């Protein structure tokens, strides 16, 4: 067995089934009980993209891994489609973990989690509330709340983001009035909308053959915005984020301040930070050598912490 | 009219219908646009209990009011029953407001909200993220996160609440294994369980004909505990809670400190605090004179701010 594609009931909301791929380690032996890693995808991303890449690479290193599509996203169930409820994205991880505990070849006591981009933020948040998570890893970490409220370069004061909470609120009014769901960009929806080359690379990832995938349109429901602005992925990290934490950020990443934020706020005794030289935010999604370096740091981390 | 019971699709989760009761003011004219107030109920409470009492009496004072059952609770839909996901309890208020915007006789620009006990905390949270809420009021306010993490008396260090986070996490494992849901009391399930008179009065309210209602069993799903511990109903109040805020609490209330916390944290230029002398937490639920006083502060407040 190389991998398994499954759908399973989301224990948080049994009307929804999550779609996921489980990758098995080499010489997989079902009589054994393995360390396992849950992989959460970027904002607007799906299990076939970078998260799947990291899932597969990790499983090559002796773990059972799982890459799932978030509720309302990818091949997972749920309406409205492309909802970006950060609390739900966070709880999804706990649902995937429940699923894992149903598998005899997973050790419930050796389960970890990593995410990329927004998926990292959510992973952090998961680790805070779900004590079954033994260790976490992040790649190009995004605290979605921070990025939408204070800006890509953290130069917007939170109060000045008030018009965004208003827009998300008013969208709920339009949504019920029209019967449609107003949408908003995650990665830029048009190449020219990108304000810098990194964000242009994000557009490029989602809207060109670099990694475009039909279940990843690259927008979210606007109604989520008001919750996103008032969201903090690291909320209470100083108290509860105690699990071992491995951070991986590029040297040229314009998002690195969020990895810095996670690192500084984490209560963890064992918190680590690996800088990838020369890489920007998007570089870690799919640059062969970059992904290889990130794996070379993450796998021994999980091997020793799980 | 006077009194109309309704059910409507929860716009945040269309598989769920909310049950609610709309109360109409004296000489209600449906061709007119009214000020409206959303009433949110205590933890473990329902619309037929104290929330419906406040809704009725506020409607007497000229408002259209609505008392609803939270998703997963009362007569509202959703499984598992008695879920106390604090993010969902908060978002429910936005779903209720969405419903109000479809009613021609309510003025979208004049909607306020109030809650009792935990529903007050949720109201605060709602005001932070839903800018359609123009003013808020609270009675015996509880920030459910605070009460579960730091205790009824605010004397438990947050880190010391870790075994409760663990307990909510492990509940998820046992829930999926057993096909059932572990539960936890909200108010004491037994008179003997009550460590003091105020909490015994909570028991009496929920489990004797004082105010027992069969859709209100008085427990929550244990799985929610981990989210509740890591929750703060007033998260970012210092930034976004700018709306006029009217606080009402009893001088004898052991929960008064959470009203103190709300008042202090709120950015609001117009924040008020009315103490009801001689009242405890539970007295404000159903004591004739105490309720009457609360209403005598709340009605003119909403009158001024909506």
């Amino acid at each position: 067995m190389m991998n398994n594609k499954v759908s399973f009931t989301n224990s948080n909301n049994p009307t929804i089934s999550l779609s996921a791929v489980i990758y098995f380690p080499p010489k997989f032996d079902e009589t054994r009980q393995y360390q396992a890693i849950v992989l959460s995808h970027p904002g607007g991303g799906v299990k076939e993209q970078t998260a799947g890449t990291y899932a597969k690479k990790l499983a090559e290193k002796g773990f059972v891994t799982i890459a799932y599509d978030a509720s309302y996203q990818g091949e997972s169930g749920g309406e409205p489609r492309q909802l970006e409820n950060p609390y739900i994205r966070t709880e999804d991880i706990s649902a995937v973990i429940d699923y894992l505990t149903t598998l005899s070849y997973v050790d419930n006591t050796r389960i970890g989690a990593m995410g990329i981009c927004a998926g990292a933020g959510y992973t952090a948040n998961a680790a805070i509330q779900d004590r079954r998570i033994k260790a976490i890893g992040t790649v190009s970490a995004v605290n979605i709340g921070s990025i939408f409220r204070n800006g890509w370069e953290n130069n917007v004061k939170s109060i000045d983001a008030l018009p965004y909470v208003e827009a998300g609120s008013n969208a709920r009014t339009s949504d019920i009035s029209s019967g449609e769901y107003a949408i908003m960009p995650l990665a830029p929806m048009k190449e020219s909308d990108a304000p810098n080359e990194e964000l242009r690379q994000a557009w490029e990832y989602y809207h060109t053959p670099r990694a475009q995938y039909p279940t990843a349109p690259g927008y979210a429901t606007l109604r989520s915005l008001n919750q996103i602005i008032t969201y903090d992925a690291y909320h209470m990290a100083e108290v509860y984020l105690t699990q071992p934490t491995q951070i991986v950020a590029g040297s040229q990443a314009g998002s690195k301040w969020m990895s810095d934020d996670l690192y500084d706020r984490a209560s963890s005794q064992d918190k680590r930070y690996h800088i990838v030289e020369g890489a920007n935010h998007m570089d870690l999604y799919d640059g062969k050598a970059y992904v290889a370096e990130a794996i070379s740091v993450l796998a021994p981390f999980f091997e020793e912490t799980l």
